[PDB]
DNA sequence: GAATCACAAATCACAAG
DNA sequence: CTTGTGATTTGTGATTCG
DNA sequence: GAATCACAAATCACAAG
DNA sequence: CTTGTGATTTGTGATTCG
């Protein structure tokens, strides 16, 4: 379903890795950040989703 | 950790609802949003893209 | 009002447990901590020091 | 559990300074009391 | 639509007593 | 110490860019 | 959420038939 | 003049870029 977004900070070096890889092999940074976040929450906060 | 001590930030826009969950968890049990982002993304790279670290 | 309009802010200390309650509440529901502290404080002044506002 | 800091409007902060200086007290004291009475008033459940 | 900015909130850590 | 506050970091609506 | 690609389908144009 | 082919031009879903 549709869902709004919220700006957050991430460490520059980690952002770059994702930037280079997504430009190299398709995708965008946001997609990845979302997935990383979800997976972190599934891991540490499984109750919450 | 000289490199890391002067490491700065990029911004990124995540799903609000995923952000809300973190906003409340860190409020309750400490830390903050950026910390969660950093760990979340470090662990993801470590998981799927270890060569890059 | 002139003084509110023009001046900035000033750091202040508070009980951690009371602060925490507001941090959780604002995380869950809308708003931010400062917002609440400024109301708290204004209401304190309008009650115990009415002649100063 | 200790202290946390917060940045309040400087005009309201001034008022408190003047008062705590003139009569007894300190800024933290007022804060603590300001906030405590606010919670009681508006968020009584949270104790 | 993602990506980035710019100014506010929030916290840090030294200063003052 | 405890309290006070300027410096610095973190948060996010606003803006950019195509 | 517009700019710029890419490609095809009109539009052109000259000449042959 | 009428009409087929190839040649610029035009309008467009698709895609790039933030």
């Amino acid at each position: 379903d549709i869902m709004g977004d919220k700006t957050v900070r991430v460490r520059a070096d980690l952002h770059h890795i994702i930037k280079i890889e997504t430009a190299k092999n398709g995708g965008n940074v946001k997609e990845v950040m979302d997935q990383a976040l979800e997976e972190y929450i599934r891991k540490y906060l499984p109750d919450k989703l």
